[PDB]
């Protein structure tokens, strides 16, 4: 079995497919999801980072901007303001974004930084 993960944004969809293991961060801390659990609904943090693992393929590090995780019997949809790929993120832009004083900017930069390798 696998985990159906679909990263959708209020403006457009980013990714959609199956995974072997996925981890996300919400107001209740970080949590892991497997392809054999029960439904669930949690709200991701501002600088939340989702890690979608692929069976046989390298995981996908993406940054979510205030998104929400919704797990079902055999489906997992993630709705957020927007998403960003670790390969598209820039160590410079991430640092600056996190350096900003604004809440939105600080969130994006923090989320992108995490996907890059940063923590908290």
């Amino acid at each position: 079995s696998e985990i159906d993960v679909e990263i959708v944004a209020v403006e457009r969809e980013i990714w959609s497919g199956k995974a072997t293991f996925v981890f996300t961060r919400t107001t209740s801390g970080e949590i892991g999801i497997l392809p054999h659990h029960i439904p669930l609904v949690a709200q991701l943090v501002d600088d939340a980072a989702v890690k979608i693992e692929r069976e046989g393929s390298d995981d996908l590090w993406w940054a979510i901007d205030g998104g929400f995780l919704s797990i079902t019997d055999t489906k997992v949809s993630i709705l957020a303001e927007s998403a960003q790929a670790r390969a598209d993120i820039d160590e410079a832009k991430a640092k600056t974004d996190s350096g900003s004083e604004d809440p939105r900017v600080a969130a994006q930069g923090r989320a992108r930084l995490r996907a890059l390798g940063q923590t908290v």
